[PDB]
């Protein structure tokens, strides 16, 4: 399998868990470059969704294939990454899951919570999450194409 | 508390849980009525984006309070919901996610995947999530705030 450009992000209670996830895939060789848009400290108060949506439209410009996001929950940073134009971003902390949202979801966001699950887990989950690739040809591609379709209602004017 | 209108949606994949869910909340004082907007049996093939769409409209027109949405992993209805202007959406199967989701993220929209938690989990937390209320002048309200800043750049011409 071709490497994936990555970008990473997290707010100031996802910090830990950001590193530790970014020192494990600095090694794995279907990581090609990894681009963290931040925070990098925990005194860095900066909101959740800046830095969702930042690492977001690096995958909407053509800058990274996928983006990493922790914050606490995993949830908001989800949900900001979601608002952008053609990106599917999810909340997950499972095996099935993490394959499905490649396989049927062409999620390009894998996005946990550093207060609700482990940190060898998330490793783990993420070290999986690059081993699947998405098929354009298949039936989830038809349904996925109808979320398309509705974001086709809007146009960005600012 | 007062009670909450609430959407329930899924497709095929979350027909069972979406039942007993229903019937689960059908007794719960802290809802006041359930709008279904289906899918009502595994027959119906319907993809998860229409019926998160429909449910997720029924929040922004005004005509419930809340959704709760089920399919196989709770991935894909999120998502769907997720780009509906004004709506923010969540897959929550732990405790404490599903407070945050309500009490940081103000997210109207609950979601679950039936094929990766069980049923007695999935009540136990839909029960829970009815008893917290968003807090419009907390903290959190400012972080929601950005995300509802970055939904101005969009106008919905079709
Ligand atoms: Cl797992
Ligand atoms: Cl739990």
């Amino acid at each position: 399998l071709p490497p994936l450009r990555l970008a990473i992000a997290c707010d100031d209670a996802g910090v830990s868990y950001k590193e530790a996830l970014k020192a494990h895939l600095s090694d794995n060789p279907l990581v090609s470059s990894i681009t963290d848009v931040g925070v990098t400290s925990t005194t860095d108060k900066t909101a959740y969704p800046h830095v969702a949506i930042q690492a977001a439209q690096l995958i909407k410009d053509g800058k990274v294939d996928r983006a990493l996001m922790i914050c606490g929950t995993g949830l908001g940073v989800a949900i900001s990454a979601n608002k952008v134009p053609g990106i599917r971003a999810v909340t997950a902390h499972d095996t099935f899951s993490v394959e499905r949202a490649i396989l049927s979801n062409d999620a390009q966001v894998l996005c946990f919570g550093q207060r609700v699950i482990g940190i060898e887990l998330a490793k783990r989950l993420a070290g999986e999450w690059l081993t699947y690739r998405f098929d354009q040809k298949s039936a989830s591609a038809q349904k996925v194409q109808a979320i398309s379709d509705y974001e086709k209602k809007f146009v960005e004017v600012n």
